[PDB]
């Protein structure tokens, strides 16, 4: 039988940017930059061989995907709402969607491989990932009514790249956005600002 393996490797950094002094009027922006480094794997299906052993040939198919929230709360409980400033190349999708982004970039398709590979790592299971894609800029609308002083937002999102293997050419597949709006939310952006007001 035809046979499709899709893996899920989730990036999992913290970082933070510096928002500085702002007043409601604005929207400050932050920069989400992909950086390189150990995934896990968070999803996987599977009906495929989990070892490839160098000696026979499979088709890849690989997509990046960032999951990115619209709206997220204060410590002290007020909206902020998170909007596309620059999203460079990456495929914005399902934009229908009340309360995430998508975003996708396929880089590979379609692509034959004898490669010696796990073809269906265990959830838990990591591996580095090298690729590097373009950063997504965001802008912040405050709401009216934001508490003057200073404030720190965690938001959590999710990274990563999606691996299918195929046992033939033209396979296609994309994790359901359903599916991809509950992966775990590895990374985190530390959003630090200071409301003057305004």
């Amino acid at each position: 039988m035809a046979w499709n393996n899709i893996v899920f490797y989730s990036l999992g950094d913290v970082n933070s940017y510096q928002g500085g002094n702002v007043v409601i009027t604005q929207r400050p922006q932050f920069i989400t930059s992909w950086r390189p480094g150990i995934a896990t794997v968070t999803w996987n299906q599977c009906n495929g061989p989990e070892f490839a052993d160098g000696s026979w040939a499979y088709y890849r198919e690989y997509i990046a995907w960032v999951v990115f929230p619209k709206k997220v709360m204060t410590k002290n409980g007020y909206p902020l709402f998170i909007e596309v400033h620059n999203k460079g190349s990456w495929s914005e999708e399902n934009t229908g969607d009340n309360d995430s982004y998508f975003f996708l970039k396929g880089y590979k398709w379609d692509q034959r491989a004898f490669d010696t590979a796990n073809l269906c790592q265990k959830p838990g299971e990591t591996t580095r990932l090298t690729e590097k894609f373009d950063d997504i800029i965001f802008k912040v609308a405050l709401p009216a009514d934001l508490p003057l002083g200073d404030y720190s937002v965690t938001i959590p999102y999710t990274s990563g790249i999606q691996r299918h293997f195929a046992s033939y050419l033209g396979a296609r597949f994309k994790i359901p956005y359903n599916v991809a709006k509950t992966l775990p939310r590895e990374n985190e952006m530390l959003f630090l600002f200071k409301n003057i007001g305004g």
